[PDB]
Order: C-alpha cells, then sequence, then structure tokens
C-alpha cells in the first residue's frame, strides 16, 4: 500500500543557491545530499515532518549532472519547479507489480537505487495525468 | 514555523475522472470535496498521511470554475500536473509576515479562505525557483 507522501521532487539549475534560498526562507535544513550517477542527479532531502506510517516527507532538490538526463531535459524545456512526486511503502515490488496489472506503464522491470539506498520505480507522466510518479521503499525499515 | 507538507496541488481537466485514477490506481479515497468561486475551483483533497506536528498531508485535485482563474489559465498554458505546493504552519499571519520581510512576494495583505476553512497564502513562484508555494493554517487547531 502507499502509505505517505515521501517527497516531492524540485528541479533547480543551482543546487547550492536553491538550498540557501529554502533554509533562509523557511529554516529548512539539508538531511542528506547525494549524487546519483545512472539517474544524472546532485540532490539535497530537506526533511520537513515525520509521518503517520513511521516515514517521513521530504523536499528533494535536484540538479543535474549532465544535459543528457531526465532532470536536465526537463529544466531546458520548462525552467526551475516542481518535477515529480514520489509515495513511500513498505514494499515498492509488490506495488509496482499491482500497478503495472492496471495498465499503467512502470518504467523499470525491478526497482532501481535511489536516495539513502532507497529503492525507487517511477510511473510514466502520461498515464497519470501529467504527474511524474515515484514509489519508494527506504531502505531502513519503518516502525508505524 | 512550517511544520508539515499539508498538501500538493493538482491540476486536471476533470475533477471526477481525475479522483477516480487515483482511487483505482492508489486506493485514495475522497477525505473532503468543496467549491471555492473565489479562487475558481472545484477541489477533492484526499488524505494520504497523518503528520508529526498534528496535521495531515493531502493531494489537492483541482478543476477550474471558469477559464478566467489562476488554475484554469494555468492548465490552458501547460496541460494538468503538479500547480502548487503547501506548508502547513499553526500561525499563517505570523510566518506570511515574517517571509514578506525578506523580499519574497506574499499574494495576499492577509491569508484567504481555504479548504476546509482553512486559512491560506501563497508566495509569487518566480521568487521561489518556480514552486508557487501555499501556506496554509488548519481552522481545526493541531495536537502534535
Ligand atoms: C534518485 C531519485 C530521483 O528522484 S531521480 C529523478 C530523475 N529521474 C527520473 O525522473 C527518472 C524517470 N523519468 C524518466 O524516465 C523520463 O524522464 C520520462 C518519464 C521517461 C520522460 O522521458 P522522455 O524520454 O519521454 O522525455 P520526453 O521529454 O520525450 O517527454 C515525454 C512526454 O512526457 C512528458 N514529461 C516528461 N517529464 C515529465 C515530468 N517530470 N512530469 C510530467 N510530464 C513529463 C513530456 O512533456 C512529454 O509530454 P508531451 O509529449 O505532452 O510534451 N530518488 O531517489 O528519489
Ligand atoms: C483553495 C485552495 C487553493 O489551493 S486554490 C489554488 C488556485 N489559486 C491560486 O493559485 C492563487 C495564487 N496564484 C496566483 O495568484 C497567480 O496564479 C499567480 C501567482 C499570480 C500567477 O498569475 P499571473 O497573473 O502572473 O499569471 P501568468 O500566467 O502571467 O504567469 C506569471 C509567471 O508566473 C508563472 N506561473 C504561473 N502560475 C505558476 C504556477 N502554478 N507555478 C509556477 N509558475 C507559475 C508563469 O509561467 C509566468 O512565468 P513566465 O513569465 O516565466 O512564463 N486551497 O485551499 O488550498
Ligand atoms: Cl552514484
Ligand atoms: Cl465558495
Ligand atoms: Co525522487
Ligand atoms: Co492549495
Amino acid at each position: 500500500s502507499l502509505t505517505r507522501i515521501d517527497h516531492i521532487g524540485i528541479a533547480c539549475h543551482d543546487l547550492d543557491a536553491t538550498v540557501e534560498f529554502y533554509r533562509a526562507t523557511y529554516g529548512f535544513e539539508v538531511f542528506h545530499t547525494e549524487v546519483n550517477e545512472e539517474q544524472g542527479v546532485r540532490e539535497a532531502m530537506l526533511k520537513i515532518n515525520d509521518t503517520s506510517d513511521g516515514g517521513a516527507s521530504y523536499l528533494q532538490l535536484l540538479e543535474p549532472t549532465r544535459e543528457d538526463s531526465a532532470v536536465g531535459k526537463w529544466l531546458a524545456k520548462n525552467g526551475e519547479g516542481v518535477h515529480h512526486i514520489a509515495f513511500g511503502t513498505a514494499d515498492v515490488d509488490a506495488d509496482a507489480a499491482d500497478i503495472r496489472d492496471k495498465g499503467v506503464r512502470v518504467l523499470y522491470d525491478e526497482p532501481r537505487r535511489g536516495t539513502m539506498g532507497s529503492r525507487i520505480t517511477f510511473l510514466h507522466p502520461k498515464d497519470c495525468h501529467g504527474v511524474l510518479t515515484e514509489l519508494v521503499t527506504s531502505a531502513a525499515v519503518e516502525s508505524p
């Protein structure tokens, strides 16, 4: 089951400048930063709250590592702004299979590595009323 | 202080069809529906989780009531997708004043009525790295 909003993926041209914007404006601090070379992003997670399923909700700020990437292409076409939304689950493999069986395009056969060792997959935005939709299971198992 | 992600505002051409998409695909049910004639929207709130500040996190699905509206104009230019993000606070008036004093454009002098009697304001997307940003205080006071 999808039991939380895990994060909002926000694309930006300059991660350091956008991180400072969120710190100066709202007081949000950096929980974690990492580079994902497969996905072509440098990212910062800003924790906003904990959630009733034992997880948490973040802003995921993303700058591209290369123009030929999902985020690099998107920023070139659309400018900075919301890129994707992510739902958390205790079993992304099972939820992804159930959604595949409804005829929504699941982009990966098997979940791939995401932030902080998470396992992630994506649903095609044209099958989700225009919203790129991520499904994620955290590496550290959650206690509701 | 901004203590939670309150909701993701998602624009759609057909609220009933998009509500059914989220129910059939993810099992998300309708928490509340209302029309806001000032804002020019018909909306459905889908509750995803509770949050550690005593509040909750929703998907806010929005169809326009008229073409000459924030959401009607946006859908005409961009198609269906994420329209805004909202942060919850126990005191939107104080947080909005503190943000005004940083030179970010606050669109309302005083918070206006939003969903379920909430009080809301918005920050201009061009001052927020492309993200239309809502600040909201729930009408029913929260117990962390
Ligand atoms: C590491 C991590 C992350 O979140 S990494 C995030 C970066 N990675 C990802 O986004 C991977 C998944 N996304 C993708 O594979 C691709 O971007 C997509 C879904 C396949 C689309 O790629 P395409 O090759 O088709 O690009 P393309 O520009 O051709 O676009 C195909 C259609 O999708 C629409 N589209 C593309 N990106 C979109 C987005 N982010 N949201 C909404 N619609 C989008 C686009 O406007 C076009 O619609 P249109 O034809 O009406 O104009 N984490 O741990 O959480
Ligand atoms: C009831 C409730 C709701 O959430 S009601 C949600 C609907 N209401 C609202 O969005 C009210 C606040 N928004 C607004 O007042 C206006 O839409 C905005 C902020 C002033 C923008 O209106 P404008 O009159 O300037 O429209 P305009 O298209 O001219 O756009 C001005 C600039 O803002 C950009 N923009 C407009 N809407 C945007 C959006 N949702 N996100 C990002 N950028 C946006 C737009 O692309 C343009 O950039 P560009 O010049 O680089 O192309 N609730 O309770 O939670
Ligand atoms: Cl890597
Ligand atoms: Cl009304
Ligand atoms: Co993500
Ligand atoms: Co809203």
